[PDB]
């Protein structure tokens, strides 16, 4: 049980690689707490649950009351996954729009920035601690055409390195998980799975010539959370089979 | 000289690299155009054309009316130096002011954005074109207590790579270059130059023992606008001696 | 048990990252093949399969027999854990000896890269596999006076990306470990760990304050080597505690 | 004349991008001294410098005597070019010959670090300097069945930053250009731009969609060799159009 006895809390879980995450760090014996904009209501939460035994649907939605109430549930919280997602728009220069610009800033960089001041000063007081910001790969390549998309995933990754120097000294691992090409709702749905030219497309630009499954990207987060990877902070983690 | 009949539009000129890189651009033949937001006055355009001869001030300073102003002058811009500069306030977690957060990126990564969205539909015209963005060497390392600065810097070192792939086709490159340890009014001014323990505390840390010079970065952004980069894009030049 | 059924072969088991990776894929449920120069005595073999049990020691050490007789155990091999390690001259340029960066190359770079080659064939007509560079983060910053020691890392570092590319379609994937002040015997023995002087001065410039555990890097090593990491390759994964 | 007055060597200036860097350097003002194997014969002396008109080739074509003289000329030496290249063999695992790894690396890696050995201690003793490695992209991506070429550059460029820290006191930078798809005769020949089908897969891979020219590579290594480049050590610029 790499995570037994480790209580990890996990946002947006609807989304990107929430599912994924829960999923492996249950199997490995965390226990799972999870945000959600849609846990306000008592049928989304009944519905996580009983997908995920074991795992936590918090009722309080808003930042603050969220942390206080996931901190309420055991007294602590050993990691806190930022599972962030905003739509790649495709946006040329000549159609961008400079609002969705900062709405993908919003919510990939400013949002999980927020959380991490709600969750931190609970981990000094302990001096132990893992915080993983779930993000892109696609920062280390670029994108022709989702420019803004890109600029946001590398704000994100750009709170890493800073974050790790700040809190290394309470033993608290900063990283983030850069993917891409990994099978999830937000990136790479059904939908486009289905898409038998899309598929062989995208797959002729991947080394290991494939989409990577939900469990990899959650066991990778997993890992990261654990005792084992104690020693690596300040780092962005590559998942994307090669790409990057 | 080097930058013979180049047009290079350099922002914000009063901060950060605009010196150093009107002086050289002009030693090398180019023809320079300034934007700054004082430049609305007659006093500081008199006083920045009197201190750089054969320089213009341009009398718009909100960006469209700025940009259709400079591109009025001679007809075409060769080089956008997007030339960003916003404080880098002391902000551990615990006192970090979201707003602050929001300000930074909107000055260091949607501005320049916009900026490079209302010049390079006329660079594309003409399949010639250099877009520098002046920005930090800081998220190569991090820092510790300044995560939202760079993390700002981030998000506009990270518009780079997508954009060279949109625009390079049409010839035009896409780079930045990442100062740190410059002799400038915005991070290293005359004050804290002055200051013989924090000189001694910074030079420490860097390779070549000293700080750089206005006219170094300056040379190196101009180099970036010619012909002979041409084939260099989608790059973060780090110009920080040695400390990324 | 992570690597349940997981047959993992470490080279140079005496050296480095061995003992770690060895206790650690042990516990997480692996069969443990060990290649030694030290494995053609009987006495050293029964000294490191006592301490280590469940392990097996190979007692063929020339690489063509060695990895001859580790396939012949179990029929296949998952995992090749290429754990090298030559000493960090101090070598100045006035001082360095052509001769010994030829023979950090030789340790580093080559031998690996030889039992790449003796390894990967059974894998391909597996179509799964892992390969994991034990190897160092010095080349991510850089090193005043080690740079023989430190080029030498960066050949190993850079086969990987290149064999993850040629290996990837058969599913194997190819990673490194960029350790760097992990206790270990090589570069982090017993004697310095007494210096306290050594010990103050090589803390205060790592993000988390302290050195690693061999355990640490092992459970790395022991996660690249997992069917989690499944979609990870071509990278060189930096194990230093956030000094890079 | 940016290279007003500098003294710069060039070795091997036969291959790779010595007649770029030539040519450039010369219409930039500098004194050009150049190495090559071919030049212990008159007529290829004799060839390159009516060619090259003000450059000097050198007679003695060993390394301690090619030193010797080139300090004899002027007295000093302001740049080295280090100018390797050894073939890019198709080097699949199980084809690539090991004794070949060994002697790309002691082109590409231990050639050019003797070199710098030989030259650094002129340097040092007036307190300024630029040694500039010409070496390749291909490590920052990787390249499948050429690994053991990518290897080696990837050794080169790992002496960078190292040497970077060790000379940087002496204010003596230390760069390398990551070339790649530049025409030359070592990687990009004659015939090989001649073949219709070889040059449409090869500008599709590359963002600006275009080979470089050799007086691109060779202003870039004359701007890192020029004052005006102070301020830029240990870094491996990336001169490939955009592909890495």
């Amino acid at each position: 049980m790499l995570l037994k006895d480790r209580v990890i809390l996990i946002t947006n879980v609807e989304k990107f690689a929430g599912h994924g995450t829960t999923r492996i760090a249950l199997a490995q014996g965390a226990t799972v707490l999870a945000h959600d904009p849609s846990f306000d209501t008592p049928s989304a939460r009944h519905k996580y649950e009983s997908q995920f035994p074991g795992a936590h649907a918090l009722s309080a939605v808003e930042p603050a009351a969220m942390v206080e109430l996931a901190l309420k549930r055991h007294g602590h919280i050993d990691a806190l996954v930022n599972n962030d997602a905003y739509p790649a728009l495709k946006a040329p220069l000549g159609e961008a729009r400079i609002e969705d610009f900062r709405d993908a800033l919003e919510v990939m960089a400013v949002a999980p920035f927020r959380l991490t001041q709600l969750v931190a000063p609970s981990m000094r007081k302990r001096k132990s601690g893992r915080i993983v910001f779930v993000s892109s790969a696609a920062p280390l390549r670029g994108i022709a055409n989702y420019a803004p998309y890109v600029s946001a995933r590398a704000a994100g990754n750009g709170l890493v390195s800073s974050l790790a120097k700040e809190l290394g000294r309470d033993s608290i691992t900063v990283n983030a998980v850069g993917s891409n090409y990994v099978e999830n709702p937000d990136y790479f749905p059904p939908a486009l799975l289905a898409n038998r030219e899309a598929m062989a497309k995208m797959t002729a630009q991947i080394p290991l010539g494939r989409l990577g499954k939900s469990d990899e990207l959650g066991a990778t987060i997993c890992f990261l959370c654990s005792d084992g990877a104690g020693f690596i902070t300040g780092h962005v983690l590559p998942h994307a089979g090669g790409w990057a």
